[PDB]
C-alpha cells in the first residue's frame, strides 16, 4: 500500500496458483483445537455437537519474499481464496460443517501460513453415561480427505487440546481432551492416510 | 511445481470442457458404496436418513496424458469443477444430499478419474419393525438422472456394501447392505435407464 | 465428442442467449406431474409436503440444428445454465422449493428442450379428515411467475397425474390426482397468466 | 428477438448500472401486498410467519427507449440482477426472508419496472389472544434500510391490503390488513426513513 | 449521477482494492449495538438468540474525494463487496449469524464508511435463573478475528447499549446492556486482539 498491494499483485496476480502437494513435492500440516463448547447432545440419534476453533499451519516456498523489497513487510492478512488451502475434514461427520469464523488467512515472508476457522461440527457419538460420574468418552478424526500420506502429514505441537477456552457454564463439563496423530488404510486405495484424532470425555454439569 | 501446473493449464485451459458421453462415445461409472452410519429413522413420515460415501470411477480419453511429458508425473489432485462430474441421483430421495466432503477427484494419466463424495441421505423408508428382532429392510436406487443406458452404464465391483467402516455405538445395527445393478424405463422415455439398487436391512442395537 | 463440442459451441458461445418469449414470438410449455411421495403434513400450521418430479417439454427456433452438419446427432444433455428455462413457480408454496436431482436437460435438432426437475414442495394445505376414510383435498397452481398467457401458453398431455411411481409404503394413500389447465387473471396486470391445477386427494393409512 | 436482445444489449452492455438514487435525483417506490397467508404463529418466541407477494414499482430515465427503434417494442422481462433495485427491507424481522418468487421484473419504455417479490417473513409478534374473538393485532415496517427520506420516498396506491389471494383453508382468518406510510427517525441519523406499515389483525378459525 | 457513476467508477474500477490495514497503516473501528429482541432461550443447551444492528464506522484515505470535482456530491451508499470491510466476529458463537439486513454502506467525501448489518446470533449463554426477579447475565465479545490490536483497533461511542429500539411485547425484559471494550491474549499469537464486550442482563417479562 502502495507496497503490500504491489506484493499481493506479485505472488498472486503473476504466478498460477499452487497446484497443491505431490508425492514430489509433499507438505506437513500442524493442527490444534481449542474446544469452546460442547453444545448439544442427542441420545436418539447418537450425533454430539462441538463447537471449537482448529489452527492450522503450513509452508511453501510459493508464498516466500524478501521484507526489503516490499517497504519491510513482515507478514500479511488475506482471503483463504487467494491461497491455497488443506482440506482438512471430520471423518465421522453427521452434518456438514458450519463456519463460524471469516475466511482470512496470515501469511509470512518465509512461506508459513495460519489459518484458524472456527466451526461446529455434529459428529458420531453415542452419549451413553453421560449423567453419570464417571462420564462418556467420544472420538471423531480429522485429516486430508483426498491426500494420502505421502503428499500430506499431519502433526500436533501437544496432545493436549486447548481447554482454556472452554465454556465456564456449559451443559457440559470436559474430563479430558487429546488430539494424537494416526495413520489408517481403506478400502479403495493402497497408500496410508493420514489424521489427528480428537478424543473427548465428558459429562453433565452436576 | 511448474511441471504439473503446465499440466493441469493443457487439460482445462487449452482445451474445451468434456460435453459429457453420447450414444456414440458411451462411457461406464463404477459405483460403490462404504456404508458408516444410519444416522436417523422417522417413523411418523417414513424417511430415513443415512451417512455414507460413495466412490465413482470412470474413464475419458480427454484427461489422459504422456508422464515423461511432464516431469514423470503418474496422477494428482483437482477440484471437482476442472472436470466432467456424472450426474448420479438418488431417486427417493425426500430432501437435497447434503456434501460432507471436499469436491476433489483425482485424475491419472491413462485418463481414469476416482470421486468419491461424502454424502448424508435422507430416503424414503418405513421402519416399521426396526425394533423387531427380524429387523427392517429399506432400498434407495442411485443412477443418472438424464443419461440412458446407451449413454451411461453403471457397474459395481462387488454386491457386499462395504460396511468395515460402519459405527460401532450406531443406534442401528446392519443385518445386511447389497449394491446390485438394475435397469428401469420411465413414462417419458424410450430407452432404459442402469441404476445400482442400495439394499439395507437393519434394526436397533439391543 | 469433437462434433457435439463444435455444436454446442455454435449454439452458445457463437450467439448471445435466448432473451425469453415476447407477444411477437410466444412460446408453449407442456407439464406433467409425476407423484412419488407425501412425506408429511402439519395440521398446527395448515402445509403439506410433497415429493415429484414435474416433466417441461418446449420448443425454440434457437436451438435447432441439421444433424448431417454434426456428425449425424440427432440430440444431447446439456446444463440447464446454457439454455433459457421457463419460469413455473408455485404459487401456494409456504417454503421455497428444494431440487432434489440435478439441473440437466436434453435439446434435439428441431429445437425441442425436455427438462424434468425433481423436487420437494411445502404448500398451503389443510388436512382436517386426512385420518377418516373420504380423505381430504388439496390443490396447488403451477404457471409462470412474470410471463402471460399471451407470452407463455401451459398445456398437459393428461389430465391424470402419473401415480405409477408413488411411494409404496407411503404414510398418506393417494387416491386421486390431477392436472387441470386453467386461467387467472391478477389485480396488478390486464393480461391473463396460464397455470396448471395440481389437485391430489389422499388420506392416512 | 433480434430487437429485443439488441435492446437489452444497449441498455446493460453500453452503458454503467444506475448508481442508485441521491438527494440531487430522489427517487419514489409504489409499495403493495397480497398477503397469501399467516403460515404459522410461535407463542413461546412471540414471532409469526407470513407468506405474501410485494409489488414494488418505480421509474428511471436511464431506463427509457423509443419502441420505433426497436421493431415496436413496449416492454420485455428480465433478471433483477440486470437492473437496480431498492432495498426494501423488513425492521422487524426475526429470520432472513425466503425468496419463493423468480427474480425478475417488467421494464417498459417509459422507464418504469414492476417487481413482485413472493416471500416468507419470519417477524416479531405476540399472538396472545389469537384464540379470542377479539382477536390480536400484529405489525411490520417495511422500507429502504439505507436510504433516507431524501432519496427514496415510498407511496401507497391503497392503504387496503389484497386479501383477495388469502388462503380459504389457512389455520388463522384475517379480521383485517392495512398498508400505511410511515416516516422515522433512527438515533444514528439526522435524516428521516420512510416506511410502508404493515398491520394484520387476526384469529384462530 | 453522471457525477456519482463517475466518482463510483475511479474509486473502484481505476483502483486496485485496499487491501487491508497493517501495523504500518493501523485502522480504528467504532461499534455501537442497538438491541431489538431476545428472540428465544434455550436451556436444554445453554444457547440464547438476539436480534439486533450493530453500526461499524471507519475512515480510508483510499476513499476520499474532491465533491467541487464530483457535482458538489458529499456521500454517496454502495454495496459491501465494492469496499474493504472488517471481520467484526461473535467469538461465543454457536451458529452462523444471520444477515438480517441489505450489504450497503455509505461512503463520504472524507473517506468514511458507515455500515450497520442487521443480525440473528446465537451465542454461548446459560439462562438458570431468568425466570428470578434477579435475572441472569450473559456476555459475548465482538472483534476482528485475524486483526491484532495492532492493525484494528475498537472503540464505542457509549458504555450504554442503545435499547430505545427494543421489542415492547418480547418475552424478555432487558434490565440492562453493555459494551464495553476489552483486550485479550490467545495461546496462538503474541500480540494481543481487541474485543467489544457486549454483555447484557435480562429475565422474564411479569
Ligand atoms: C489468523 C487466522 N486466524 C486467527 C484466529 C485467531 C487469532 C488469530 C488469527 N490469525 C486469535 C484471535 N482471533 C481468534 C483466534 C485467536
Ligand atoms: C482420492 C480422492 N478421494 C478420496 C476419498 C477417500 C480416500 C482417498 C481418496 N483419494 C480415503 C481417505 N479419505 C476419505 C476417503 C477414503
Ligand atoms: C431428460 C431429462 N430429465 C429426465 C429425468 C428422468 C428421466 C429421463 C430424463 N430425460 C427418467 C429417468 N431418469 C429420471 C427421470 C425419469
Ligand atoms: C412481472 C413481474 N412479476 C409479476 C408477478 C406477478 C404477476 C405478474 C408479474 N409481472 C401476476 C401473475 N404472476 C404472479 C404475480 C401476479
Ligand atoms: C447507512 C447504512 N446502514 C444504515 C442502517 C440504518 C440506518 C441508516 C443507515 N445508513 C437507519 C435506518 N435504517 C436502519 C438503520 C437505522
Amino acid at each position: 500500500q502502495a507496497n503490500l498491494m504491489r506484493l499481493k499483485s506479485d505472488l498472486f496476480n503473476r504466478s498460477p496458483m499452487y497446484p497443491g502437494p505431490t508425492k514430489d513435492d509433499p507438505l506437513t500440516v500442524t493442527l490444534g483445537f481449542t474446544l469452546q463448547d460442547i453444545v448439544k447432545v442427542d441420545s436418539s440419534t447418537n450425533e454430539v455437537d462441538l463447537v471449537y476453533y482448529e489452527q492450522q499451519r503450513w509452508k511453501l516456498n510459493s508464498l516466500m519474499w524478501d521484507p526489503n523489497e516490499y517497504g519491510n513487510i513482515t507478514d500479511f492478512r488475506t482471503s483463504a481464496a487467494d491461497i491455497w488451502t488443506p482440506d482438512i475434514t471430520a471423518y465421522s461427520s453427521t452434518r456438514p460443517v458450519q463456519v463460524l469464523s471469516p475466511q482470512i488467512a496470515v501469511v509470512t515472508h518465509d512461506g508459513s501460513v495460519m489459518f484458524i476457522p472456527a466451526q461446529r461440527l455434529s459428529f458420531m457419538c453415542d452419549p451413553t453415561g453421560v449423567d453419570s460420574e464417571e462420564g462418556v468418552t467420544c472420538a471423531v478424526k480429522f485429516g486430508s480427505w483426498v491426500y494420502s500420506g505421502f503428499e500430506i502429514d499431519l502433526k500436533t505441537d501437544t496432545d493436549q487440546v486447548d481447554l482454556s477456552s472452554y465454556y465456564a457454564s456449559s451443559k457440559y463439563e470436559i474430563l479430558s481432551a487429546t488430539q494424537t496423530r494416526q495413520v489408517q488404510h481403506y478400502s479403495c486405495c493402497p497408500e496410508p492416510y493420514i489424521d489427528v484424532n480428537l478424543v473427548v470425555k465428558f459429562r453433565e454439569r452436576r
